[PDB]
C-alpha cells in the first residue's frame, strides 16, 4: 500500500518490483548511485535499493 512518487501512479499488486525494500515500477528505476533514469524492464536490484546496468556499464 503506496504510490509510485516516480511516475505518480498508486501501486500495491502489478508491475510493481521490490528493490530489496523500496517499491518500484518496471521502467521507474532509479539508480542509487548515479541518480539516473532507467527505463524499460530490464535492470538490477540490490544493496537494500535498485541500481542500474548503467553503472556497471560504465566501468
Ligand atoms: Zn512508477
Ligand atoms: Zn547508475
Amino acid at each position: 500500500a503506496e504510490k509510485c512518487s516516480r511516475c505518480g501512479d498508486s501501486v500495491y499488486a502489478a508491475e510493481k518490483v521490490i528493490g530489496a525494500g523500496k517499491p518500484w515500477h518496471k521502467n521507474c528505476f532509479r539508480c542509487a548511485k548515479c541518480g539516473k533514469s532507467l527505463e524499460s524492464t530490464t535492470l538490477t536490484e540490490k544493496e537494500g535499493e535498485i541500481y542500474c546496468k548503467g553503472c556497471y556499464a560504465k566501468n
